[PDB]
């Protein structure tokens, strides 16, 4: 009935598959200027793995990167599904130049770089005091109208920009949150092996409403309501969806997620090269 219309929605993070942890530490810490917020070790990949949340500040008020490492997996073929994270940091641009991390000005004051694995980061050469540098995540879509119907009419995001000519829309749950940019492409959306997942929270009571809505609307549920455990921390509940182009989406219950996502004060000891 009302899942599409509730106010309490928050963009959390994007999940990246990491093959090369040492170069990844160099990129996120020394180029971007991000820090480790929390790091956890867990005992289509079956073995040991680790999750490192990295960003510009606590997950309560920042959009962060979830870095996933599967022990024994050194490479993930990157498709054309993820088109970049855009952040405002002249310092990151300065860091790249000082470290000779390759970068290219691709639009006025916007410098394109790649994280290890090939994931695009667009660094706007400016500083925004008080606020999260992370501005948007861009994903490729095959049919923008279909994607808008799903992200706006079902998931309830609002439209900030809609450029019909360029087949590009900018969506968000609030003015102060990271935005999701949908960019129409020709040739199909290929997720290959490095595909990620974008996560949002909502009150836990609404998770079954989300599932009901997606069933009613004949949309894909990858994982029905399930509880996930993290050693020594709070158990959370998630529903995992796929959007019309197969992009993975996690909705997590916000109250438990806030307990889980407390920022660790000793995070920096957790970089692999520390």
């Amino acid at each position: 009935l009302y899942f599409q219309s509730m106010a309490a929605r928050r963009a959390l993070h994007f999940v990246f598959k990491v093959g090369n942890r040492f170069q990844t530490a160099r990129f996120y810490r020394d180029v971007l200027g991000m820090k480790v917020l929390r790091h956890e070790e867990f005992e289509p990949y079956d073995g040991k793995w680790s999750k490192t949340m990295v960003g510009f500040g606590p997950e309560d008020d920042h959009f962060v990167a979830e870095l996933t490492y599967n022990y024994g997996v050194g490479d993930y073929k990157l498709g054309n599904d993820f088109m970049g994270i855009t952040l405002a940091s002249s310092q990151a641009v300065s860091n790249a130049r000082k470290l000779e991390w390759p970068l290219t000005e691709v639009a006025e004051g916007v410098f394109e770089t790649e994280a290890p694995g090939g994931y695009k980061f667009y660094l706007q050469n400016r500083s925004l005091p008080q606020s999260d540098p992370v501005l948007k995540v861009t994903l490729a879509v095959s049919d923008l109208q279909k994607s808008l119907n799903y992200w706006c009419n079902l998931l309830g995001m609002k439209i900030y920009e809609n450029d019909e000519e360029k087949q590009r829309a900018l969506l968000g749950y609030a003015d102060n949150q990271c935005k999701l940019e949908l960019q129409g492409v020709k040739g199909g959306v290929d997720h290959a092996a490095a595909f990620g997942r974008i996560a949002f929270s909502c009150p836990q009571k609404e998770l079954p409403d989300l599932e009901d809505l997606m069933k009613r609307e004949n949309q894909k549920i990858l994982t029905p309501l399930v509880s996930l455990d993290t050693p020594g921390k709070a158990t959370v509940q998630v529903v995992i969806l796929a959007d019309p182009d197969g992009h993975e989406i996690c909705f997590v219950g916000d109250e438990a997620f806030r307990e889980l996502s407390k920022m660790d004060p000793e995070g920096s000891n957790c970089w692999i090269d520390s």
